[PDB]
């Protein structure tokens, strides 16, 4: 739910 929601991440 990183940015944008996904897995450990900041795309």
């Amino acid at each position: 739910s990183c940015c944008p929601w996904i897995i450990w991440c900041c795309l």
